[PDB]
């Protein structure tokens, strides 16, 4: 069901230090590739008073390019699809909730997304829109009581050339039972191509691969 | 316009590792005293799947007795209100954000409240119900970049008398310039009085105390 | 009851803080029932000291600190024979810091043999350019997990202009004998450097300390 | 230039888990632009270890990984007059380390001078009931802060059981002279004990380390 080429839908609804948005997106992706794009444009709370950053890595692991050797627990989960949930904790104590809900119809994914952000510091680089972007990351995929997990450490770019720390871990729970994969990892690279004034109208690219650790030799 | 006798209205809107729910409370307390009491009732999502002692705290810090050498953020505050906002974390990787936005009309407090918590395990005191109470606890407070912060080291009591650790770390802030406090603590005290099966009805109590620490 | 009202203290501390090796010994009294005791700390070897002498003022014995009679005092019944403890400190800008005290007595006076090691301080932080003021005062949450008494604290020192950084403590205190372990408590501190010399090859470090239930 | 291809290592670890004072020694050889390094080491005091030897092996040089041409290679440009680091291990479940390898060259032979030490290891955690069976391959994430180049891992340990046991590690590296700070990249690792006697006295290990850019 889940073809070389398909389309995506997204809708979010958030809050950041009690500030309410909804953004709503449409894109489109090459799941076997690993690549996707999104056009993405924020419906209700604008201005946004927070680096937009923070929320493009919650705007689908199904698109990841995965080895014949590892388990494809995402592409595997499709028709009835899966969900996740993840917490991101800054390094400065800025901590968010989130959750995706992720469903097939036809040709075209759609995510229902809920994001809570709190404790930002008024200062800091995320109300201040101090951030360029996220540097390319690694995350770790591991099963935890029977539950797929992704840990990863990233890291903002800021502007003067520093960074702004972030641990994420994500739990991932097919709607029915799928082969679970052995420890492995998923590389990142995420980009906001494009984006107007004030972040209400962002183009945004993701690639991903899948793939086992450093052999011995 | 704070009285020595108040009343509590609440709304809380939440999820818990994607679990839609909606809270209800209705109650009293005493604000100089430092003490509350609340009947919370769940209007959707019963029965729920999760251990009840996760909310508990969510359901104001203007029931706190305030001594007169430190200045009173909450008490203050008001007519025009305040809000806070909250990241718990616990020790198995379970995570929680939370806020309130706390009004007051007459003599009524309105609380105003969004919970979400993610990444329980499913095995873990949370998902089993494994939780007896809070332990007694003392919040730190101070101000970071002129805002008024409470830290705290906070443990579940669990079955088989072992316990369950949960960091919190609180944001408070008035929609009126209020003079902020020095560093001081808040002594807490929260318990679940009763409760029917699954806690679809649940009386609750704190008692909480604002103090400077040793040499006292 | 070996344990008297009035006790000497010796003590040898060797340790590193990002690389540098240092020596201190020191000696003084204290009133174990009353909770306080004073200490002259002397610089033996790695003068001058690069870093905050406050990162190093609590490893300098929970033996004084006043215990009321309805929570059992494990450090007091660990005498003759001796505790030890180990700890960490988790600084808010990722320093780290392990140490470990083995306790003795002999005679009125207690020797303290102490490791202390310090990494990843950052060179402008508040450590290594010495901002540091004090320690503010603290509530030490006392339990037992795994049957080893611990102790959690969120510690914070105040620094020049006012500011907070925040330091995790956890230690984990073991008699050397099978002594009665108590139920979840609190041990209030207060610690002070009353006097020091230049570049604190010299200080005079004060504590009192005050075990507790909280509220009631 | 003073790096070849085939170079020697000699080391020596003092250290102390949970109070448990040991010494090992270590003889082995590598080749620094391949990124592998092979060692045999021996237990000299404190035999036999009442820990997992586990939490050693990463203590047991990046000057072994290959650099690709278009990341500077902050280690191989240290030498001759070598580098320093400093390391925390926080383990999942409270077992905190510190540790710290001043590196030097003499001739074709590496030698290492390394401290170690662990506390809060809990009595029936992994780690002391000898229940890891090997650290899983990583990723380390080198960055440069306050002008120190650091290293951010997020380390498992493999358990019996199939379950894996979590530690963050944060390395800061020194070199004695000034060197060109790398970019933000990443280095790869594998670790791996190729053989061992009982109790762990007498062990070989081998390690391959590659640095890259990810991802494209």
């Amino acid at each position: 069901v889940i073809k070389s080429d398909m389309k995506i839908k997204l809708r979010m609804e958030g809050t950041v230090n009690g500030h309410k948005f909804v953004i709503e997106g449409e894109g489109e992706g090459k799941p076997y590739e690993g690549t996707q794009t999104m056009n993405l444009k924020v419906k209700e709370g604008a201005p946004l008073p927070f680096a937009y950053d923070i929320l493009t890595t919650v705007f689908n692991r199904v698109f990841a390019k995965y080895p014949k050797h590892i388990p494809d627990y995402f592409k595997q989960s499709f028709p009835e699809g899966y969900s996740w949930e993840r917490s991101m904790t800054f390094e400065d104590g800025g901590i968010c909730t989130a959750r995706n809900d992720i469903t097939l119809e036809g040709d075209c994914f759609f995510n229902e997304i809920r994001f809570d952000g709190v404790n930002f510091p008024p200062n800091g680089p995320v109300m201040q829109k101090k951030t360029l972007k996220w540097e390319p990351s690694t995350e770790k995929m591991y099963v935890r009581d029977g539950v797929l997990t992704g840990d990863i450490n990233m890291a903002l770019l800021l502007e003067g050339g520093g960074h702004y720390r972030c641990d994420f871990k994500t739990t991932y729970k097919a709607k029915k039972g799928v082969q679970l994969p052995d420890y492995h990892f998923v590389d990142h690279c995420i980009e906001i191509l494009s984006h107007d004034k004030d972040y209400n109208n962002v183009k945004l690219y993701e690639h991903a691969v899948a793939h086992s650790g450093l052999p011995r030799q």
